[PDB]
Formats: structure tokens, C-alpha cells, sequence
């Protein structure tokens, strides 16, 4: 037993991490096959961030000018081309540890792992959720972006997310692997902002179902709720309408638990009007969004990959 | 910025898993050049563990005995031997992919990743502290024997920690690579529990400098404190002392932030006394202490490996 914030094992992208350097700025790259996928703003000055034309950076710009190292090995770049918001290099080198990988643009509310890494070396894994308003609340400095995010699916690396850039508040944006970003953003050094966050409402009631699966019982009151009572209840408190496709979801841990998903609703509701009155949850004294049903599922149940 | 927990890249040791199987008990061996190591109990039944002679049980078992598993590839035993709680099992096939390693007993208070693994495949990483009762806030299940805790020092993985079993109220409890048990703790299905915990006070102050780093400061008070007089107050809510030791592994922080360690004991001191009114600190309602000032350091500089 017990519950943490648990992040995939991240060998299989550590072996994809590349530097990659253009003139002046040097940042992440991934390599797969024979293929460099980076952030188009390597091309970029400092000054050139302030409103980049990407086009007319890149003409100036031949396959030598791209020095992309792979450990102490210089990869020679044979060709580059421009997809959104994202560069890809072809080198004369495929990496021998690709592993079976797609790229999968992720919604909001669903979680994966992050790989940091500055100069092309992993710095530090952590897990993090796609936001409602299309942030994540990540862990970059000067010199991440590049670094990617990930699931792992049986042997197959789903990546969805490159790191692009940090937004007001300290929460960052990016892009899927063919550059094109989450929410409204543009990579661009001018003034936007995310729009107002909701708290993901499946992920809630799926961390409160490992509360259970874990002893921790406190909150579980009598009452039931109707779908449409709860969902007025919770619009108050800034959470996430529950759907059907939602109460689906969370099947398999109300079976696990047998608290079906109304009761569960029910006994969160009271802690939305009540507060937990100084009170843990799973050692935590406010209620957790950043675990889907698969994350605590995949944890109390311990799916190897 | 932003400031996540944040394990170590786990590639370098998901290298080294494997699976042992001795008779019916299958667990995890950690494989380094021809030794693998594991946790003795893996030649015991379940009757066995209620009060397991291992010295008996280990003398009806030949290296044929053994089955280690790593992918689909068997490895064939030559060779075994007991040292305290821990098996070695010397096998006729290095393990290509051993890192620069070495084997350390840590303290109380300090962090380290565990990558916890399932029939010799990885799961998850994640990070914890030892507490000051010597037991951890895992997350296993059953089969994640075997799965090691480690440090990334330059390119050197440190194994510190190596699990074996799960204790009243769902903490965890393992051994150095020696299989010397942190704690006053047996490999034996028999009742026993850790002791009081503490809160590791270093760790606390080491969190609210990375809060300072990132922006939310409205924690810091206009006042000061001597040594002595913290740790009485610290004291009474069962927190560690502060040691000189420890205002020295804080300097760092100190000079980045331009915070004395005493005057952030101040504040620490006013948070203990009067809570923290509803209010969240890097997005937590209550006062963490499972990050060193290293890992402070570490996230808030980016160090790589
Ligand atoms: C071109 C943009 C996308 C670069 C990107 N800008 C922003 O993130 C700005 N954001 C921002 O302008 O938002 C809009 C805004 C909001 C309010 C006011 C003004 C502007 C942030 C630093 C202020 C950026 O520096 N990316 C970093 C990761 C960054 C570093 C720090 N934390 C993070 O995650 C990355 O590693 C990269 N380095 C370089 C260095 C040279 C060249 C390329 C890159 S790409
Ligand atoms: C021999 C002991 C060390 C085994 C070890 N026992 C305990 O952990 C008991 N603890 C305990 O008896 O404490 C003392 C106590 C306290 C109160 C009352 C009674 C007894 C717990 C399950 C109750 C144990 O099952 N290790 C697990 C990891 C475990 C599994 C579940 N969460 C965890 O972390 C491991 O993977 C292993 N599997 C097997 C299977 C077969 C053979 C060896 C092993 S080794």
C-alpha cells in the first residue's frame, strides 16, 4: 500500500535525448530514427524573441549551421525542414535505441511524465497533468525547452508534449510533437496569459477512490447524489462538469472499492461545502486532481512495462 | 521556475532489474557485473515467513535452484551466498549495461528515487525520504521486493536502499545493499511497528527557500531568532532540532535568496505557532520536508547527468 505521485520509468526517452545548438541558442532535441524533432526557436537571438519571423530565420540558415551532439558524438545533419512550431532535423545517424514510440496529442485532464533535461542531458522525471486551460504546472529553467512528455503503453513511448515556453504564474505551454501548441499560445516573447483554471473533477473522485483503496475513509458519508445535483454543486466550487464518459471511467475502481460513482460523488460534495477541517486525505491536506483513473488503477495495481 | 517532486532519471538502473525465482517466491534482483542481489526472504513460503530459519532453508538450495530472469534471456547461477538480509547470486554473464556504482548507507532526513519494479520489470519511479524512525512513505505492492532506492551523483548511481517489507499504517521498511535493515526492523512476519516519526526540520526550511526562489513569500516575517530558542519552540511540535550542521547545508539557499537561516527560522517559528490560515505554500496546504536542500539545489540550478 500507500500512494505516491509516481512518474514512468524514463530510460527508454533518456536514450532519445540529443543537444542541439544553432549558432548562439542550445537546447533539447529528440531523436528517433534518423530524425532530430526540436523547438523552431533554436534559430533565435535573445532579440529575436520579441516578435521572430520564423521563415526568414530559417533560409539563412543551412544543414551545417545545426550542430546536434548525442552524448560526446557530433550527428551530421543532412537535411531540416519546418512542421508548426517545430523543427525537424534528419541526421545521417538513426538512433539504435529508438524505442517503439507514436505521437498522441493528449486532452486536458489526462497526465504524463516529464523528462527535464538541459544540454541534452536528463536532469530529473516528474509527473504533471494537461490543465483545463492548457497549461501544465511544470519544473523548467533557462535551457529546458526541448524536453519532452511522455506515457508509457505496454513497450510503445507515447510522446505528447515539448516544452516550449513559461506563461504568468509560473505554469508553462508547449506543443505536441508536430509543433502544434496547446491552447491559444504562440512561442513568442509577448504579454499572454492562460485563461482561468477549472479542477478536474474524474481525477478528484479517482484519487479519493485510492484514498479508499488505501484506508483512508474519513470522508465516506451516507448520502447519494444524482448526476445533475452533484454537477450544480461542484459548477460552484470551479470543478469540472462530470459526464457519463467520465462516470464510465471510473467503472473499474468502483468495482475495486464497491462505493459506486453517485455515493462517491456524494461524499466529495461534502467535502466541497464542509472543507476537511484540518484533515489529510492521503497525507495531503486539499484535494488532488493530477491522477486520472488510470494513474491510480496502473499504481494499485502495479502495471509493469 | 515552478518546483515539482522530482525523482532521478531511472534508465541507468531499470538497466540492471532482473527477476529472481526460487521455488514458488518470485521478486526483484538488482544485477551488477556477475552478481545479482536480492532479498533473502526469496526462498521462503508464505508458512515459512512467519518465522523463517534462513540459514536452514538456504542449505536445501542449489544455484539450479535459482531462476533469474533478465528480458527473455535466463541466467545461469554459479554461484550464492547470504549477507545479512540480502542474497548474492554470482552469475556466469556480466551485466553489460552496469553503471559506475557503489553501495551507501544514508542518514535520516535525506531523499533518494526508488524505482519500484514488478517481476524484474519497472513500474514507476518515484521519490522519498528516510524519516527519522528509519521507515519510508513508499508505494509497493505485492513483488516489489527487490526494487532498489539510489542517488545519481555525476554519472555514479548510489543504491542506498533495497525493499523488503510494509509496516503498520502502510510505511515501508528495506535495507542498505549490505542487507543491514534501517531501523530496528526484522525480515520476519511477526508484529512490529516504527517508532513516533518527526518532522525533518532542515528539509522544512530547505522547501520554504525554493518557495522564496519561486515567488511565493508571503510567509516571511520582519523578525529574527537565536538557534536555541527555534528549537524550543520546534521542539514542542516535533520537529528536529537544528543542528550547526544543518544551518551549513542551508548556506547556499541562504546567499541565493539573501535570507539569513536564522531569520527563516524566525518565519518557520510563526507558521508552526499560528498555522498557515487556509493558505497554500507552493501549492501545498501543509509544511513538506521530503526535499533536501540538495534537491532544492539540484531543481532550482538544473544540475544534469
Ligand atoms: C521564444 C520563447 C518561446 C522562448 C521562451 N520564452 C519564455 O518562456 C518567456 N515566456 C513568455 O514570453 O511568455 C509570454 C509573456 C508573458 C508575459 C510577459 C511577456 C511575455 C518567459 C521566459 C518570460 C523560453 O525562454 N523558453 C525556455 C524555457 C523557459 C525558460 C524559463 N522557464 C521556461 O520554461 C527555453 O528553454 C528556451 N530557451 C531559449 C533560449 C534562446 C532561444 C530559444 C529558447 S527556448
Ligand atoms: C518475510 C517478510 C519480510 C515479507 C514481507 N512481509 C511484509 O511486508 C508484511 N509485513 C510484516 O509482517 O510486518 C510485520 C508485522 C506487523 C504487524 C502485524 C504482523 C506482522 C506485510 C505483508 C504484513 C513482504 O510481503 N514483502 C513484500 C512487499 C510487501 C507486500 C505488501 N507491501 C509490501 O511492501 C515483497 O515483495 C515480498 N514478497 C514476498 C513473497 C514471498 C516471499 C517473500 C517475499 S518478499
Amino acid at each position: 500500500s500507500g500512494f505516491r505521485k509516481m512518474a514512468f520509468p524514463s530510460g527508454k526517452v533518456e536514450g532519445c535525448m540529443v543537444q542541439v545548438t544553432c549558432g548562439t541558442t542550445t537546447l533539447n532535441g529528440l531523436w528517433l530514427d534518423d530524425v532530430v524533432y526540436c523547438p523552431r526557436h533554436v534559430i533565435c537571438t535573445s532579440e529575436d524573441m520579441l516578435n521572430p519571423n520564423y521563415e526568414d530565420l530559417l533560409i539563412r540558415k543551412s544543414n551545417h549551421n545545426f550542430l546536434v551532439q548525442a552524448g560526446n558524438v557530433q550527428l551530421r545533419v543532412i537535411g531540416h525542414s519546418m512542421q508548426n512550431c517545430v523543427l525537424k532535423l534528419k541526421v545521417d545517424t538513426a538512433n539504435p535505441k529508438t524505442p517503439k514510440y507514436k505521437f498522441v496529442r493528449i486532452q486536458p485532464g489526462q497526465t504524463f511524465s516529464v523528462l527535464a533535461c538541459y544540454n541534452g542531458s536528463p536532469s530529473g522525471v516528474y509527473q504533471c497533468a494537461m490543465r483545463p486551460n492548457f497549461t501544465i504546472k511544470g519544473s523548467f529553467l533557462n535551457g529546458s525547452c526541448g524536453s519532452v512528455g511522455f506515457n508509457i503503453d505496454y513497450d510503445c513511448v507515447s510522446f505528447c508534449y515539448m516544452h516550449h515556453m513559461e506563461l504568468p504564474t509560473g505554469v508553462h505551454a508547449g506543443t505536441d510533437l508536430e509543433g502544434n501548441f496547446y491552447g491559444p499560445f504562440v512561442d513568442r516573447q509577448t504579454a499572454q496569459a492562460a485563461g482561468t483554471d477549472t479542477t478536474i473533477t474524474v481525477n478528484v473522485l479517482a484519487w479519493l477512490y485510492a484514498a479508499v483503496i488505501n484506508g483512508d475513509r474519513w470522508f465516506l458519508n451516507r448520502f447519494t447524489t444524482t448526476l445533475n445535483d452533484f454537477n450544480l454543486v461542484a459548477m460552484k466550487y470551479n470543478y469540472e462538469p462530470l459526464t457519463q464518459d467520465h462516470v464510465d471511467i471510473l467503472g473499474p475502481l468502483s468495482a475495486q472499492t464497491g462505493i459506486a460513482v453517485l455515493d462517491m460523488c456524494a461524499s466529495l460534495k461534502e467535502l466541497l461545502q464542509n472543507g476537511m477541517n484540518g484533515r489529510t486525505i492521503l497525507g495531503s491536506a486539499l484535494l488532488e486532481d493530477e491522477f486520472t483513473p488510470f494513474d491510480v488503477v496502473r499504481q494499485c495495481s502495479g502495471v509493469t512495462f
